[PDB]
């Protein structure tokens, strides 16, 4: 219809309420489930569906052997209704690639896939369902984006993309897409010091993005973007409570323009609402790997360098493997404002569990609640023994 | 378009006819159907489909071990079409968790599943495909519901809910929504002891729900609703012709206010159609066990206390497994009254059939006819030993 | 829209094209393709469609063992898009029976199913998927309808049952419904003195059935209905070219009144257009089986009792097997004329083919060209040791 | 709405960026994929989906052996959204045949496909999903088509079919349909001394097909048609960089109106687009085999026979299996040109990979982008020891 503005403030957090399960690797070991990774979810004005990455193959077909393997030519950027599992069937395939984002603008969705070999990928950004423009790598060194869904504001619709070292500096770029084409890019300003994989959501018309830096950074760099004026910054979650994973124990004082150190190289695509007193972190509960995962109220975490949990909720137990989480939330739903959500990956096989030659997920998925609701764990619930 | 009103009254039932089978275990047994329990029926204005809980996986899958436990994180409401078994691939997914309802209201549908630890449960109230209410366990001891369709007027749809003991006196409660919003809520009132997994069904601006009283009584206790009012009254079904399971033999004479005796902290979900002269009972065969289906016209059953059976047909052999029954109408159908519909839950598998580890069912449906139609048993017609 | 008038007089059969196959025993070697058998066409406003009863498994499913039987509780009419396969995920239940009949009157569908035991069977009229009406058998003995599209004008949409023995004399019934309610309905006259399984189509404001004399007759008697008077006739195909099976040699001259004797009390579904010159039968090759399929144009065949063949097309070659055929054509096409089409059901399994344990069958059709195209044969084309 | 007219003209093709891949070959290996050949991908207003002629099984299915069997009964021209596999359950069949073409006018489709013997096929074409004309076979020898999308102007959609020897001269006819009917058929002239399979696509009122001359000639043939005076002209590409395959080494002349020669009896379907100096070839790598796969921008190709390469791009590796190729556009894209399009048939399987019995294939498809991108290499990607 018209393109939609994000015109609402936020919903009060209070608690987290079950929103969608897919069950994808339970089922999956008898039924025709693609094997996938970085998935997350988005909604057009009328549906809200699962999104993610095929690896081309089937959980228990023999092409699964090997799917650890980030980018291949087989791998495509595929949705399917909430709460299905991903299956040959169903699963719609919105682009090829091995890295994406997409969203809804009101009126139609544009979805990107990029593909390549490490030194030649290139991005192409579909709207309405074609192929509408293509960006060349400009780094040569894996061009890449969100892993979740991109935000739009009166057509306006911004995405990070980040090209160049995972372990150094790298070249990272907003690009400000409308109808599928470039208005505008800059390069990335600010303190965040590194930049890959940004979780984003709009409100009030502004889009925070809260991503992860890969390089240095065990607190997580945030991305503020303003879709009118199309210009942006940059900074750290000053507090102390650190949502990277690796990361070194909790400190007292976090680091508001700077790394926090004590891990380098390595991470996960995270995310966290930022608003004031109604500011909640999610982070998988290990410090050593993704397991585990548990959301925790920081009030002003953003800008209070000593700000720790006043309230919290368990979504993962740590005895469960977790990975990837990302927001999203539904635009186009009744009431006066939006309703935060984020889902998270659950990784099932490889690396961790190294007996079967496969790596896949599922996912599961929470929005919030002004209720102060009773709260379970949710893990994938498959065997690895069957599957052996 | 407008929200549906209850004008009509009940068509005479002078029998019933087939409406729905699936066959679901039968087909099940090569091909990838989801393991499934408490089924139910439920129509929109241009489409009936069958509705259950999922168990999260196949039943040829090796996660089909198991499935006799009842609430798990795995869990969720479908619904598919009309007499199709509940596959991986056609089934909808309408929320996540272990006990539900869902009732079309003629303009959108609400659709509620609760989940949780026992102690810690919570109700999500979708409407139109989108949450929009949150209710949190009042009594900590498993939150549950009807476990069949709800019934809307106006707009209003009320819902009945249990929270505290299965075995002794519980919380009870009568939530009248409307567009997924609480308008008010109240406490059980009348005789019925307790409160369980209510039937509904609604004419001539009155909802009438057959509950279980797991407790105490092997008679069924009877909430009627006023929805203009939001109001209710609660007793017990005065006919002797008992009707739930396990139950003692049928005296001569029942009881109106009171539990009748004989059978304790157990039981199993069913219905009644309550009309006068045009009343009909459904119950299982045996008075031990989930054993066989029948329907029996018992003339005013609802205030006379020595009502006797006047005709009856046989739905299912007392040598065939039935479980659940429960009630439902196309409020959208043409003509001048509401044809009376019901389905019986056909479980296979565990307890009573343990050479299998999992337990399921499929689902046979009826309505009524103004003909006195010819009879057959409709059994769920699979062989175990096959899955063996 | 409009309910649809026939109005237009029949295409010149000149030859016939190929129109649809789905190949389902092939396919189903390896897939979740439903067993069924006494399958046909037939067509809505916007889309034309497969139809058959399924037995309530998939052929390489083990409950396939035993599916030669007629009759069952797992039966169900359905219909899945043309040329596809009835799979498991893609048909849809029309209704719940072992004989059935199904026509689109323009404005919506009526779909008719039989269940029941032998003695004590019941017809349910469906309409815009609702049922409306309920006929219980009046003979005691089989209640049975066309097993083939039944056909409309002006939203009367006539049907032709028939109730008791299939070796004697019957009570074969007429009904005339409207929005799936009973207009009318009268006893079979005429000269036919046996009727069943009728295969109906309409031109120019009258209902041309040609069934099948179980009994005696080894020609075909006819039926032919004004849909307006809503009365109708019915005698016997004149000619010599015999068209049932099992079936005597070919005389030189047929019977027009009379059932021409030589086989007893058995016979096969089968079809005609009778239209003057443009006449043309089918049936199988074999005078012993259903073996083979052949059409044959036979001038003025209704009432030339010494008429015989002028052109012919071999559909299936007599080295392979054939089964019912039936008519059907899209009254919804585009030209001045409606393009007679016909389907023919390939039976695979038992009794011919006794080392699997089931029956099942896949479906040929055609229509007609005013072209004179050459021919090839159609058959099944799967392996039955495959399924060994 | 309106019928489409070719009113752009192509845009400018710097590089090729992935447009849809659907990896059959990996994901059949464990899931119901039918098997195919003849791949092509064709666009209506509002989709674009993939296409191809089924062999009526799946790949794993025991009647997958046999498959490199071109004309069987149980073929049919089937389509399926884009970039998903070829599904038992996903494929909608157009038509039944062993030799097809397709393309949407604007307003609706038009499909055709031949069966038949060698000596007896038939063509029917299919219009809104309908049958509405015949051509019977003029030569007797195999009638034929595209196997790719035919091009429409102003409802006028011309196709060209050949009927006669693979090994000689044959009788070429390009047919001008309206609305499924025939408007006109003039018999091929120019200098073209062979024509199959012929790969169109349209711009500025003009159709170009680039064809095949499986006689004697390795240059390939190419027909322009104005859909408007409904004739055509005809000649082979002028260019040294020969096409076809099997072909000789390329010389520094090419010819442009004889075929090239040095392999007679053979070749491969094949395209070009031939736009002036934004011209564009594609042809295997190998010049022995059906193996790797590039494009190369030939200015002037058509018309000039000493015409070499300006710049490249590689689509599958010389030691990858490909086969067809054809083109297609999104003739209903936003924009002021049409963007070029391709697929290329990764064929799988025999002859080549005799260690199975079947003969199948995946696709792959680019389309043109004005950016000068990173180039990948795109092969099928399963591993046939997995089939063993
Ligand atoms: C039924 O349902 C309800 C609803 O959910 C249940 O009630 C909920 O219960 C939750 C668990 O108790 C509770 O969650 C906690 O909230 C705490 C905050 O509230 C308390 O403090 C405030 C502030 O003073 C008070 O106002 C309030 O009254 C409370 O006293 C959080 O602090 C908790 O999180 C911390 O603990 C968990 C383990 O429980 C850690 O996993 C988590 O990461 C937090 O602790 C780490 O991080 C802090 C900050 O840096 C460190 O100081 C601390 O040492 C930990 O650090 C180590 O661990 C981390 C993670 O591994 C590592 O990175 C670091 O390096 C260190 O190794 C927790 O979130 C809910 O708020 C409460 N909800 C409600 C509405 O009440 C109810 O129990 C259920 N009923 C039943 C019967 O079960
Ligand atoms: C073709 O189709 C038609 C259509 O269906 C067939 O005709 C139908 O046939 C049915 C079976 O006969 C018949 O159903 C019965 O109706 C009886 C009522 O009608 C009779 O009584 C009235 C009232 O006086 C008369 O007007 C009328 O003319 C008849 O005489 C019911 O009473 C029957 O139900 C009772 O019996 C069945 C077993 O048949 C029990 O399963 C059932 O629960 C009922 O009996 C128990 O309950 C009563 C009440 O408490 C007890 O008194 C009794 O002792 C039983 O109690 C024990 O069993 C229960 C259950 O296990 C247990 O809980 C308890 O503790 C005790 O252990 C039955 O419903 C249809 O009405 C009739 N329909 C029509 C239209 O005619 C026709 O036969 C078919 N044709 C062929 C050729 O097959
Ligand atoms: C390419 O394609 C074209 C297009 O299809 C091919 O040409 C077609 O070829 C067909 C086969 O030749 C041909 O079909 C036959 O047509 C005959 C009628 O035409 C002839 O007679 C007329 C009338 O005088 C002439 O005008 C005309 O010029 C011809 O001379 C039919 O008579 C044929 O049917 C009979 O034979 C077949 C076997 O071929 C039987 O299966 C069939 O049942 C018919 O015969 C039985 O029935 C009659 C009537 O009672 C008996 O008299 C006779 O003895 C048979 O009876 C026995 O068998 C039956 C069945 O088993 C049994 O019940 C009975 O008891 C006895 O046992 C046949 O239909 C097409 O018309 C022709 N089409 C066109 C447009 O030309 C062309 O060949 C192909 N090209 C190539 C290269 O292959
Ligand atoms: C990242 O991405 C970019 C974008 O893709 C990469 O850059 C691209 O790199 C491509 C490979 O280098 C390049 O493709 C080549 O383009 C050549 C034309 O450009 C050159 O010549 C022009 C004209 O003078 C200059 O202007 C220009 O600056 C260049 O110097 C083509 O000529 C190439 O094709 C020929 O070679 C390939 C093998 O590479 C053959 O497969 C192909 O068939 C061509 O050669 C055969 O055909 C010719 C013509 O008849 C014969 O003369 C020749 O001998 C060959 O003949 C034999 O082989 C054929 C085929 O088997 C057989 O039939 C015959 O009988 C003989 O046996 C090639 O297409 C892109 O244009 C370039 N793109 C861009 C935008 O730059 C970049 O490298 C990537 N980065 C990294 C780090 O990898
Ligand atoms: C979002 O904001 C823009 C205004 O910036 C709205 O756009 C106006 O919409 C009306 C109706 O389409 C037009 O007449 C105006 O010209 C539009 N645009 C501008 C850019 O001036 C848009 O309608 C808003 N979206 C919604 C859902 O309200
Ligand atoms: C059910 O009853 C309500 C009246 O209570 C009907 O509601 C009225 O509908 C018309 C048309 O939408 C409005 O102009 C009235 O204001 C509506 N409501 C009320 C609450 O006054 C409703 O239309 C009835 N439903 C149907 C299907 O007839
Ligand atoms: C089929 O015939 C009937 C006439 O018998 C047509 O019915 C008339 O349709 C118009 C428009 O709906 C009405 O105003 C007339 O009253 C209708 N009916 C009768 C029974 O008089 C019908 O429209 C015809 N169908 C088509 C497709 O033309
Ligand atoms: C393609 O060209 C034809 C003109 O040749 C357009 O046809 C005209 O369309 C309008 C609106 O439908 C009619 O009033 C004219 O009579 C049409 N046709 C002719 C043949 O004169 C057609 O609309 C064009 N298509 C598009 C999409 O613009
Ligand atoms: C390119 C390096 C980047 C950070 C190490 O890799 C990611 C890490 C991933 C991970 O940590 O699980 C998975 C992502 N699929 C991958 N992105 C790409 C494009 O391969
Ligand atoms: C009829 C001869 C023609 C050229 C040799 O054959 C084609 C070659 C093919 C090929 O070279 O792969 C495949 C086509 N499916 C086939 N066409 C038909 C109708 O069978
Ligand atoms: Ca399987
Ligand atoms: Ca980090
Ligand atoms: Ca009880
Ligand atoms: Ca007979
Ligand atoms: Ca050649």
């Amino acid at each position: 219809r018209d393109f939609n503005n994000l015109t609402k403030g936020l919903c009060t957090i209070n608690s987290w309420h079950i929103y969608g399960k897919d069950n994808a690797v339970r089922i999956g070991e008898d039924s025709d489930v693609l094997v996938t990774r970085e998935p997350y979810v988005s909604c057009d004005p009328d549906e809200c569906r699962f999104y993610a990455l095929s690896q081309g193959t089937t959980i228990r077909g023999k092409h699964s052997n090997g799917t650890i393997h980030d980018r291949s030519q087989y791998r495509a950027l595929i949705s399917w209704p909430l709460s299905s599992p991903p299956t040959v069937y169903n699963s719609r395939v919105e682009c090829i690639g091995w890295s994406s984002t997409s969203c809804h603008d009101g009126k139609t969705r544009m979805s990107i896939c990029i593909s390549g070999p490490n030194n030649n990928a290139s991005a192409v950004i579909w709207y309405n369902r074609r192929p509408v423009t293509e960006i060349n790598t400009w780094a040569r060194n894996i061009l890449r984006t969100q892993e979740s869904e991109c935000v739009c504001h009166n057509g306006v619709c911004p995405v990070v993309f980040t090209d160049g070292s995972a372990t150094g500096p790298a070249e990272t770029r907003i690009y400000y897409f409308k109808e599928g084409k470039i208005l505008k890019w800059e390069p990335l300003a600010g303190t965040a010091k590194h930049i890959e994989e940004c979780s984003c959501y709009g409100e009030r018309a502004e889009i925070t993005c809260t991503c992860k830096d890969n390089w240095q950074g065990s607190n997580r760099p945030v991305i503020r973007i303003d879709p009118v004026a199309m210009t942006h910054t940059s900074q750290y979650i000053c507090s102390p409570v650190l949502t990277d994973n690796p990361r070194p124990n909790d400190p007292t004082v976090g680091k508001c323009n700077d790394p926090y150190p004590g891990n380098n190289n390595n991470g996960v695509k995270g995310f966290s609402y930022l608003d004031g007193v109604n500011t909640w972190l999610g982070r998988t509960i290990s410090i050593a790997s993704r397991s585990g995962y548990e959301m925790l109220k920081v009030p002003n975490a953003l800008t209070d360098d000593k700000s720790k949990p006043t309230q919290g909720q368990t979504i993962v137990l740590n005895t469960d493997w977790s990975g990837y989480s990302g927001s999203f939330m539904d635009y186009w739903a009744e009431g006066e404002c939006y309703r935060a959500c984020f889902y998270v990956e659950l990784i099932r096989g490889r690396p961790k569990e190294d007996k079967v030659w496969w790596t896949s997920n599922s996912i599961v998925s929470m929005c919030s609640s002004t209720e102060f609701l009773g709260q379970w764990d949710w893990p994938d619930g498959a065997k690895i023994e069957y599957f052996l």
